[PDB]
């Protein structure tokens, strides 16, 4: 069709598919090219800082959607404060130390820890942390995360282990680091002790048995031939036990059944009696606990003597009232056993074997010896009920296999002492959730001793020194020597020097007569790594600071990089190291489930840029509550490709019609240009405020919505719409067409800002394209800022109406359009009759109404009820076939048409166009 | 002839507006002639019985959110089950014993006890009562909720109290019901005892004071000089001390603090000494809590003996280690103060005002009192510290004013002699969300006894007599004849006779050898009217039956009737009342906020009846996840109603259009049906299944959902879309019309069916003007069932790729309008260069893609695509206007236009229709 090259159409470069996965690899090239890290902290050097401190994740695997999650979030508001006025650096951090690096070393070519020195094995780990942090590395660069990566802080760094040291020595001299003997979790699959922080409990299999300890000397208040009744469910304790708890206040009772004399709880008869399944049990005698004290019982296996001893512990809810007691596991019967100076037996090896300490079951496995210890209470008669019932139990964090209690003489660190200061620092700090002030507030109080020592080889030695006399040796000297040796050689001269060559030269202590040292050989657990990044990463650097004015991590370290840091910060510094907290919630799948191999729900981050690309990704991430539990799935994210299609066709056709349009000249003033135009530039500033806003108050959903709305509603289904008749059909220096060019461009601009921190990769596309711009990145320059605009209000109250109206007309042209009367909105003559108030709003109206409705004929009556017409809040519209031939340009139904012999096809408007523009009269 | 004359245009009586706020009323007088209930209840009775036992709400004023979320929730199930072969009998109760009722009368009408009987008050109670219930019953039925609204329950009913009694005298036998002098919740303003359901907590600002208790006797521990410090918020308790209790394991330390010493726990020193703001203050001794119990403290105040107690409950949490005991104000106070024999001291009265029995301050209201008592501690020199704090505190669930605990002869329910059956009753009940069966194990295995004695007129009385010895009568000749009594004259023959007449005719018993008897005038606590439904309706009445199938209610009721159910039902059955629960959520407002009249955030369902309708309120209910709190605003509603236009708009579509099928003649069998028409009926059947197993789950968002998509995008967009070419163009009986027909009447019958429960006002409005149907409403059928469809899954694989393809399609298209290529889909030629998939999608299709692409012509081109093409996965598209020219009738640009000389402006379909079936016969 002929006059088709007579229209202004849209013209740009910039593709309507991103094609992201092939593209967004080009633009993160192009933006290393470009040093975009540096160029963003050399522009923004005199600014007031912004350090989001990064938690530093564990080098092991690739990164998963909680990853990315983490990540993104951050990017958000790390770009949004270099456009804001702030000077906002980025260092990544790595957990380059603990058990895993270990266990997956040893597999990876069988390799075992017995064949290498210490220094060697550790030697490897180092190695394979850095090579899993590199690949952590590209992966989060991939998702379009902008920061100092190429100097990042990694917890195996020599600065890091020294600045770690001190934290440790400081903590040391304010008494808040002690060693002592008690019964601490263990982990015999990895032969080192555990934490409660480092304990889940889950549900396994436990033999409960009732066990009958015959009294030896009653001290006149028991006969020989009653017995005393313990239920345990752990048997491989019973080679460790050194008496039997009671109550003192509890009253206990004898009992005759099944022609034996049985000692128990009187409150706890009936409940034992179905348990054991008595027949005819009689109460004997009753007594308070107290008189128990010190009558002597004797051991169903060794025969030895147990000591009846007094302990709060034992409860009526649940069991005989009288409770096995073994210091050397359990820590209520390690209290009681040093109050009566019992002695703490802890029969089981590092690996969980019996050692000498237990005959008959040596080099056994615990959950192996139950059984024999079980048979043998049997042969002497001592087992009255044997029962295997589930329970919950102690269990390793990543091994997931059951932890005991061993006596091991450990290191602990004291939140009691300055327990009180870390309340303070509770509340100093802004939390978003604010119920994490809560969480880590009640998490102080009932903390208990933090257990920070570790039997293992990779991680942070403990450094502390011990003289011939067995003491403990930690002074200020000390603790600086170490860490001037970490710091020039590592962590590694810990393992490949002796203890003399470790302490400062001429080093003389009183309890070392011959100047003979040893040293301590475990390792501080990899909490206290990553809790101390606030002394070795934020105060350590030129380029951050302490405190860090935002800490973002998931709900998860509430228990952990929440808890540790603010420990070790508030002991040393005596303030948080945080002036905030941002709390984000786990990545679910679509069902709401937990994602998991086994499910197969997983959704890798790697896939998705595979397949659909990082801005989608970080779209996702916008588009959720990300402060509770979010869902993430195929179809979730292709809801999201959808909108990020809208607005990308959004952004197309501003640059598609702006091809022509210079802003140093050809642009409008807002005071010069129409109300319509004018209109929409409130709308774009009532937009720009509400998004700075929202990045201000970490609000990104409300971004999603105000930004998807504005480009389908707002631009695409009213202006962008209503514009084509003047963009494509007017001259192109028409009055008309250079206001809206105008508004397309001031919303170009500023839209291309606005969503430079979520659409990162999209937007630098975007941004090379708009006319008249000298950045080289749209990440250089400032956020857009609210202007305003004369008679604002004003205008907003009347174009608020002409929705109103146009909402209506909207739906009647719908209406006439299924009753086919029209096809399309330029084949329809609206006639309005309008209330009084709506035809003064029309008469304010100084642009062609009808063509702000897309129709060929408008016509307000003097005024005259319509034969039952659509009916509308605002006034009755009855739709009519519009009267003429089409115009074959603007396709507008108008008598004009054939007026002008030159081009007969053509109305009035068309036929001056080409007339005047393209032949020029 | 008018070519417009010519089309089949959709011809209905059903209105596109739903008017439904002045049309809902008229549908439900409909229902009101037709007995709706009573023939859904006659066509259902040999169907198996499904049971919805209705909470009894209290008739006091107007239903609110909670209340209309209830009963549609409620509504949903029994609608449902009665059209999936049950019967489902609902019959609504109502709550009508209480306080608020009575004081209504009492202050809000002119209404004074003094003039009249204590039964004439009654019968006011019972009118007052009765038109609460009307006013709510007819809110109830303008939800539209279906139900014996002409024969619901009251619990003032006769029959009602008369099984009320009964549950009380099988307690009883059973030993589960008992009198006793125990520490209750007491209401000052309501001058009665309370329960832990009748307690709401709120903040109050009280005084904080630590006291001294000097030492009488050390007994070898102490010494004279020495004190005890106890912490209290309470002063008014006071007076009525009796002893000090600490802790028997807790370590308690001598504190020489500013010259003088104080007993005070170890781990409590600290916390103490900065609140009482001590200067110098050493730990001069140590001993543990057991050495203190033998001494004797002396009372600040009366100087007589406060005895030191060994308690449990005394804890290192709050305070000091050390509580001073008032056996008459607190629940673990009396426990030990009866374990010690203690005096058990209550020196304040019903009214809450201090009696004799507190020396210098008699006649004070508890409050008025605590100023005197601080200054008289003051003045004898043991008042340490006076503060002011704000805390929660229980408050009066009626009055909302704080409560105090007096001990005082009430009467009990012994929850303790059969917990273990409660327990196992909630472990063999299904719980949705199962987190309920967790509330309920927790709240049953943490509570203490029932105290279900109230003083007040308006209630159940307690079936009890005394005799001359003062000794309780509960026989069973007593219960059932005070419930035939009951049944017979109602509850008020209680208060009206005395004791003989009220007793058996000839009643003998030796407590009262002169035949003289009194009666309990305590009534029955409101929960425990309530918590007998089950023996008062499902037993009593014949269209019921125990255990009922399911209890709705709202999460408050885990304490409320959930566990007085269960509590009753247990004790009298050994069985749970109720075979599973369903737990909604509360109602929130927009920003997720409790509603409140302060922050004017209510949403009343009046009103919304009458702006927006039931249905849309209905609509909301399904929107929802339900089974936790849900928000609404008029926002919410109004996006709500734009869903319900979509649905309305789908179901006006299919009545229009199948203005001329009659099914009996006009259908097309499955197999003579095309793929596509088919292919629609595979995905109606999907919704079948979907839709039904959604209702049996209770999970009804799903439902709303799945309605919303096949309306809107399977529907809407794209079955109609096209449908419309054939419907309003080709001939009458052309059997791709037909064809079109029959699916559109098959999706009619099942979308109205499956909606009912939900939308019921609009299911019924559409059942009426479906054509060729039988029965007089929609809840008078049952569901549709899922009817297997050949070659489905081959169907299934092509047809979504179809699918796939036309929105890629309809993208293409929305582009080119977008750049003034095409005005309309009609006025466009497709040219696709597809994939190789899809080239094999396009040969395999035998119906007119270019027709179900609603486009002039289609070509599926063989040579490269060209630059300027639109790429998509599935093809690459061009889209171009339409060569030819447009027919008048059908709108098409087809080059036959302009052929036929008779119709010089229609292409060769509307021609051939025209002449063979509009011109001729
Ligand atoms: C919300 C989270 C995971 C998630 O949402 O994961 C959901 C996706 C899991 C997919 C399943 C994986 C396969 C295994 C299976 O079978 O299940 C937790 C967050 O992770 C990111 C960051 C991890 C950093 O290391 C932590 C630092 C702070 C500490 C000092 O060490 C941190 O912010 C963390 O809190
Ligand atoms: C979910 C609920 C309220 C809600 O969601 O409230 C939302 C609306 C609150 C309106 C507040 C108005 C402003 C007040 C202000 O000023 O603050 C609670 C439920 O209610 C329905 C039912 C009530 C029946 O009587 C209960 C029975 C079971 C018992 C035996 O008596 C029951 O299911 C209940 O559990
Ligand atoms: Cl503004
Ligand atoms: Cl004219
Ligand atoms: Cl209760
Ligand atoms: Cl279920
Ligand atoms: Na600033
Ligand atoms: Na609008
Ligand atoms: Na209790
Ligand atoms: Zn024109
Ligand atoms: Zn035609």
């Amino acid at each position: 069709m002929e006059y088709k090259d007579t229209l202004l159409m849209p013209k740009t470069e910039f593709p309507m598919r991103g094609n992201l996965p092939n593209r967004e690899p080009k633009m993160q090239e192009q933006w290393a090219e470009m040093n975009i890290y540096e160029k963003v902290q050399k522009r923004t050097e005199g600014r007031p800082l912004f350090v989001l401190h990064d938690g530093p994740p564990y080098a092991n695997g690739d990164i998963h959607m909680g990853h990315a999650l983490n990540k993104i979030l951050k990017d958000f508001i790390v770009r949004y404060k270099s456009m804001s006025g702030f000077c906002a650096p980025y260092v990544p951090g790595w957990d380059t130390h603990g058990l895993p690096i270990e266990t997956a070393l040893t597999k990876n070519k069988k390799v075992n820890r017995k064949e290498m020195t210490v220094a060697e094995f550790r030697k490897l780990c180092e190695q394979y942390a850095w090579e899993q942090v590199n690949g952590q590395r590209e992966q989060f660069k991939r998702l379009g995360v902008r920061g100092d990566w190429d100097n990042p802080y990694v917890t195996l760094q020599p600065q890091y282990e020294a600045q770690q040291i001190k934290v440790f020595g400081d903590m040391a001299k304010k008494g808040y680091i002690y060693k002592g003997l008690k019964p601490v979790y263990w982990s015999p699959s990895s032969e080192s002790a555990l934490a409660e922080a480092e304990i889940e409990y889950y549900d396994k299999r436990s033999a409960s048995i009732y066990v009958a300890f015959n009294v030896k000397d009653g001290k006149g208040v028991l006969e020989q031939d009653e017995k005393f009744i313990i239920w345990t469910t752990t048997p491989w304790t019973m080679p460790a036990n050194q008496g039997i708890a009671v109550n003192p206040e509890l009253q206990y009772s004898v009992v005759e059944a099944d022609g034996a004399k049985y000692v128990v709880a009187t409150e706890l008869i009936e409940t034992v009696a179905k348990e054991i399944e008595w027949a005819d049990y009689k109460t004997l005698r009753t007594v308070k606990g107290s008189e128990l004290e010190r009558v002597v019982a004797e051991h169903p296996i060794y025969k030895r003597d147990s000591l009846v001893v007094l302990g709060d512990h034992v409860t009526t809810d649940a069991g005989t009232g009288c409770v096995h007691t073994a210091p050397g596991h359990g820590e209520d019967d390690f209290i009681v056993g040093q109050k009566y100076g019992l002695e703490v037996l802890c029969p089981v090896d590092s690996k969980g074997h019996m050692t000498n300490e237990a005959p008959g079951f040596e080099g056994l496995f615990y959950d192996k010896a139950n059984k024999p210890i079980t048979d043998k209470l049997e042969e002497e008669g001592a087992l009255l009920k044997l029962s295997f019932i589930t329970h919950s139990y102690p269990h390793d964090w990543r091994t997931k296999k059951p932890t005991i209690f061993r006596a091991t003489a450990q290191w602990f660190a004291s939140i009691k002492d300055f327990r009180e200061d870390l309340l303070k620092a509770v509340e100093k700090t802004k939390w978003v959730p604010t119920w994490g002030e809560t969480r880590l507030y009640n998490m102080v109080r009932d903390r208990g001793d933090w257990c920070i020592s570790r039997q293992r080889a990779w991680g942070v030695p403990i450094p502390v020194f011990y003289a011939e006399n067995e003491e403990p040796i930690i002074t200020d000297e000390t603790i600086e020597h170490v860490s001037n040796l970490f710091r020039e050689h590592g962590s590694n001269v810990w393992f490949e020097r002796e203890a003399k060559d470790l302490l400062p030269e001429g080093f003389t202590h009183e309890g070392s007569p011959n100047g003979r040292f040893t040293k301590e050989t475990d390792i501080m657990d990899v909490w206290f790594d990553s809790g101390s990044s606030h002394q070795a990463v934020l105060e350590e650097r030129e380029d951050l600071q302490r405190p860090a004015d935002l800490y973002l991590e998931g709900s998860d370290q509430y228990r952990g990089w929440f808890n540790s840091s603010l420990s070790t910060s508030v002991a040393v510094t005596g303030e948080a190291p945080y002036k905030g907290v941002l709390s984000h919630g786990f990545a679910l799948d679509g069902e709401g489930r937990k994602m998991s191999k086994s499910l197969g729900n997983v959704v890798i981050p790697e896939k998705v840029m595979k397949q659909l690309g990082a801005d989608i990704l970080r779209l996702w991430v916008a588009s959720v509550d990300y402060q509770a539990d979010v869902r993430v799935s195929d179809n979730i994210l292709k809801q999201v490709a959808e909108v990020y299609r809208k607005i990308r066709n959004t952004f197309r056709f501003l640059l598609g019609n702006l091809a022509d349009f210079n802003p140093t000249t050809d642009a409008v003033a807002v005071e010069d240009l129409r109300e319509v135009d004018r209109y929409m530039l409130v709308k774009l500033n009532k937009l720009i405020d509400k998004v700075k806003k929202s990045y201000d108050s970490y609000e990104f959903s409300s971004i999603y919505h105000a930004v998807h709305n504005f480009c389908t509603i707002d631009m695409s289904s009213f202006y962008l719409d209503f514009a084509k008749d003047v963009l494509y059909i007017e001259a192109e220096n028409n009055v008309e067409r250079r206001s809206i060019q105008t508004v397309l461009y001031e919303t170009l601009l500023s839209l291309t800002k606005l969503v430079s921190p979520i659409l990162s990769h999209t937007a630098d596309e975007v941004w090379v394209h708009i006319p008249n711009v000298t950045e080289e990145s749209v990440q250089l320059v400032d956020m857009p800022e609210v202007q305003e605009i004369e008679g604002a209000d004003q205008l907003v109250e009347k174009w608020d109406a002409f929705m109103e109206l146009r909402d209506e007309v909207l739906k009647a042209l719908e209406q006439a359009r299924n009753e086919k009367v029209i096809g399309k909105s330029l084949e329809a003559k609206l006639t309005l009759y309008p209330t009084a108030d709506t035809k003064e709003l029309l008469a304010s109206i100084s642009e062609n109404v009808g063509q702000l409705f897309i129709v060929s004929d408008l016509e307000v009556a003097e005024g005259e009820a319509p034969a039952e017409a659509q009916k509308f809040s605002y006034a009755s519209i009855v739709v009519s076939k519009a009267e003429g031939e089409k115009c074959e340009r603007c396709w507008v139904v108008s008598p004009t048409v054939g007026e002008d012999q030159d081009h007969p096809t053509l109305c009035t408007r068309c036929a001056d166009v080409v007339k005047n523009h393209y032949v020029q009269q």
